[PDB]
């Protein structure tokens, strides 16, 4: 019946929230008192009655959604004996930049770049390209950290089959395969789409060269999220010019700002979005989404759906 | 060891498989002997030696993946009693449509609709709007058959809130919610985004016109992937000229062909493309990714990843 929401929401979120659920009361903590304890079965936000509540053999706390990645401080004990579900908010960033390179490849395989060109154009009721869809296709990332495997998640899901690059080769969560920097010959050469989301080292600089855009055969498309440097510009606009690549989108570049005149943007082949990929909103605008879901989830059948902590 | 090669493969198909499993073999159904049957661990393809092969009680048969839909004539009480998993090649058509839908919002919420416009414009490093993600936002789907269905799960999975408008408001499988056609009211308040996949009817021609439009309050995108006339064109232009709905995709038109001095081709908020979101390629190029990505996850763990027949 009661959730104690110990986070604060836009008065907008609490509405949602108040109609879409009649029947449960969203208490703001302020306002809470000693005979609604054992009535608390969700608390958003961690909050000083969490131990209050797990005092008392007689509570009812069901689900606690803390609002940041660390699960340090919580009663972790505790939450497990009484059988506490426990979310919380971790890879917002790299759900958003991942959805970034979602986007850039589904709008070039099903024809949202090339119908723009043509309704810019001649609007003919026809494209002068071929769809394809990502589900069957392959997807080689370079960089196996937290977005690498967020962006691994989604592509998997969403049937590609995923394969990623890092320093030994040793394996990643979602990844189908992995493969070691000296060991890329056999992807790059079935590889459909190449996601460059590596930092910056001295050894992976101009990694996105002559070199490599020869080693392709399914004539990819060419994704840079890492940093502008990766990516060596002459070598990507000739790539292009001789169809070792079928089309770039980058939303890094060398230089950064990418300069008015620079020919770059002058191609129809290379989508140029101004370093938008990570940018999220605020918290309160990230975190409250979080909560929605896996609150709908538990009031369904009692499971969570996002970012459930072990 | 051996694979039943029944369905004919382009040779390059035939290539990957062969390079990216050395220590099986693909074997076609011409060239087969008896001396091949207890070897046989899967099928591509339905073939006369199904029946031969499980006669054996000395046979290995693990995985049959047919190359349509229908799994009728199978000896479905064999391949159950001898523990076959079975996959077919459903959902072809209706995955793509729904690639089509995700392409138009991805590209609109992560900007690169507005980037390209920055690109073919000013060229500044940024954008004059704020991105936002898919995950944590709702999605209503007016057709809950194969299609609706379909772009449902693939929604779902990227974290939307997904409702479904039918005729009797019945359960449809992803949606998390769905409605009748005269109860809509609400979703319409908080909708981001606004998907028609209807069959024409006499009741549904103008479905979206103004009073729809004005029932919504989040401002939310349009996509039209059900007929043209579904949609009201003066209507949908007032209700964008009002801020009533912030963008629209059409994939579908009335008239159509959109004539090319049609007053929508000149909007930057209207995404015109020309009836191709349904286009799939050739069945070889369709089917054989089903059964590439089904023998990978088979290979790994004996189990199938898509179209399992139950």
């Amino acid at each position: 019946s009661l959730v104690l929401m110990a986070q604060a929401t836009k008065p907008e979120q609490l509405q949602q929230l108040q109609t879409t659920y009649p029947d449960w009361t969203f208490k703001d903590a302020a306002a809470v008192t000693a005979a609604d304890y054992d009535q608390i079965e969700v608390m958003y936000g961690n909050h000083p009655l969490l131990k209050t509540i797990l005092a008392r053999p007689t509570n009812q706390l069901k689900f606690v959604q803390v609002i940041s990645a660390g699960v340090d401080y919580l009663p972790l004990k505790a939450l497990q004996a009484a059988g506490v579900v426990v979310a919380n908010t971790s890879g917002i960033h790299a759900d958003a930049i991942s959805e970034s390179v979602l986007a850039a490849m589904l709008s070039v395989v099903r024809g949202y770049h090339a119908a723009w060109l043509n309704q810019r154009g001649a609007r003919q009721w026809a494209l002068p390209m071929t769809t394809s869809t990502l589900t069957g296709q392959q997807l080689l990332i370079y960089g196996t950290g937290q977005i690498g495997q967020s962006l691994a998640a989604k592509a998997s899901a969403l049937g590609m089959h995923v394969i990623g690059v890092n320093t030994t080769g040793h394996p990643a969560d979602h990844f189908h395969e992995t493969v070691a920097f000296t060991a890329t010959a056999d992807a790059l050469a079935t590889a459909n789409f190449i996601v460059n989301a590596l930092p910056l080292t001295p050894t992976t600089h101009h990694l996105f060269s002559t070199e490599l855009f020869q080693q392709t055969k399914q004539q990819p498309m060419l994704i840079n999220i890492g940093r502008g440097p990766a990516v060596d510009t002459t070598a990507l606009m000739t790539a292009l010019d001789h169809h070792q690549l079928s089309m770039a989108a980058l939303d890094v570049t060398e230089p950064e700002p990418l300069p008015t005149d620079h020919p770059l943007w002058q191609r129809d082949d290379v989508l140029i979005t101004p370093h938008i990929s990570g940018q999220i909103a605020h918290f309160r605008a990230t975190v409250f989404p979080i909560f929605a879901a896996n609150f709908a989830q538990f009031v369904k059948d009692g499971t969570l759906v996002r970012n459930q902590v072990d």
